[PDB]
RNA sequence: GAAUUGCUAGUAAUACGUAAAUUAGUAUGUUACGGUGAAUAUUCUAACUGUUUCGCACUAAUCACUCAUCACGCGUUGAAA
């Protein structure tokens, strides 16, 4: 490996993932929608 | 309001369309095709099935089998004025 992809995954070893949409608002929607 | 349909799923739903079969002609039916795309959680009840316990005089097997009744005769034995 390179020494910057390295750094690269050194760097996002601490951050959490993001998350892929906000459940409690996918669920008003959801509830919401018809067809 | 009785009533009823379907129930994790690319399913339901869709004032989403598209195609084909059958036709000379007619689809709101059928079968295909993709687009968009959810919700909910199952205390309960259960025919029926499979193991089982026990009983059994049934064995063509309970619509079973034995027992008893009623009549018809043919016998046998007993008591007898």
């Amino acid at each position: 490996p390179t020494a910057e992809q390295l750094a690269q995954w050194e760097a996002l070893k601490s951050v959490p993932i993001p998350p892929r949409k906000n459940a409690t608002l996918d669920h008003i929607t959801n509830m919401i929608m018809r067809h």
